[PDB]
């Protein structure tokens, strides 16, 4: 095994209330069913309630079509749902992020 000291991250997931996609639901749904169960600590950073997130949630991904869900780590961009997804599947979620 290993252990030692625990590390503070500021893991944030930008999800949306208002959507028509839909799809994107399933992706948020999962991002925080995933992270729910893996125990992650985490904000919901909801985008609908302030319009100004949806775009500084863009400018932080890097481009203005972007959309939900999205994986934050205090000032770092994990990426998008698939990136997340992937990691998580190659049971390197802890890579991805900033974890370690």
């Amino acid at each position: 095994g290993s252990e030692g000291a625990a590390t503070m991250s500021g893991l944030r997931v930008y999800s949306t209330s208002v959507t028509g996609s839909r799809e994107i639901k399933s992706q948020q749904s999962e991002v925080t069913r995933i992270l729910d169960g893996k125990r992650i600590q985490y904000q919901l950073v909801d985008i609908s309630q302030d319009n100004a997130l949806r775009d500084e949630m863009r400018t932080l991904a890097g481009n203005p079509k972007a959309t939900p869900p999205q994986i934050v780590n205090g000032n770092h961009y994990c990426g998008d749902y698939e990136l997340f997804v992937e990691a998580v599947e190659q049971d390197t979620l802890q890579e991805f992020l900033k974890l370690a």
